[PDB]
């Protein structure tokens, strides 16, 4: 579950859209190697809850950091926080806060530290990251996404239409096609560096066969493409691809 930074902003972003929020600030100092910091204005968790969840994805993250949870319910004037170290609770605390939660994952893997040291580079985590809220933002437009690296506001995507999200991820003008118990709804700009997104139903997917097909019957074209299956194709894309001008 967790072998690096990204991981670890994963699992909190996911969390804070479980938790319906629609504000999600992400914060990473060194790569997320010294910090990851995870802020939405979701419904937060009850005080007698907070000591629960840290014990899943929070205790796996809790086993090999510096952490802190701090949380208002939705319910209660004031929050509280939890600091765990390597699974250690070192206490809780009353928090005045606003409601929502805020996660901070502090010095990943200081007790593994052979594990530490082969942490890919700041840079290459740091663009882990933001393509990973890039996804999650593309498949959010509801939402609104921040990203701080090293202290710069390197993404910013308010609540929008999803061409207007796409079109703001990628810093270009698309076109949108659609075809059909599939539906295919896809956003295509031809100039650009070839960058093919693939979302099914709402999850991101990574498969080269589809990938390169999307190269092949599409242009250097960004294609995006939202498919919608049941419970489970490729000549209805070939179909798409013939909707432009
Ligand atoms: N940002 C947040 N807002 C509100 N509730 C949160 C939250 N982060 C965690 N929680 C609460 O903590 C619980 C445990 O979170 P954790 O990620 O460890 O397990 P999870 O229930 O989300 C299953 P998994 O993450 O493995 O799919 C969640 O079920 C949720 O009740
Ligand atoms: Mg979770």
């Amino acid at each position: 579950v967790i072998e690096s930074p990204v991981d670890v902003v994963k699992e909190l972003v996911e969390n804070s859209l479980d938790a319906k929020a629609t504000k999600v600030e992400v914060e990473i100092v060194k790569g997320g190697k010294r910090l990851i910091r995870v802020k939405d204005n979701g419904t937060g968790i009850h005080p007698e809850d907070v000591e629960k969840v840290v014990l899943e994805a929070l205790y796996s993250i809790s086993s090999v950091s510096k952490f802190k949870l701090r949380s208002r319910f939705f319910q209660e004037k004031e929050g509280k926080e939890i600091e765990v170290e390597a699974g250690n609770i070192l206490g809780t605390r009353r928090v005045g806060m606003p409601v929502g939660t805020e996660v901070e994952v502090r010095d990943l893997f200081f007790n593994l530290p052979v594990r530490r040291k082969f942490l890919k580079k700041e840079d290459t985590e740091r663009r882990k990251v933001l393509e990973l809220i890039k996804e999650y933002a593309l498949t959010n437009p509801e939402v609104e996404f921040t990203l701080f690296s090293e202290g710069r506001e390197t993404l910013k995507l308010k609540k929008s239409s999803l061409k207007e999200r796409v079109e703001e991820v990628f810093q270009t003008k698309t076109e949108e096609l659609y075809a059909e118990g599939i539906t295919l709804r896809a956003f295509v700009s031809r100039n650009q560096q070839g960058k093919y997104y693939v979302f099914i139903n709402k999850r991101p997917i990574q498969n080269k066969n589809l990938k390169e097909f999307l190269r092949k019957v599409f242009g250097k074209t960004l294609v995006v493409l939202y498919a919608e299956l049941p419970p489970f194709f490729l000549e209805l894309v070939r179909e798409l691809a013939g909707k432009e001008k």
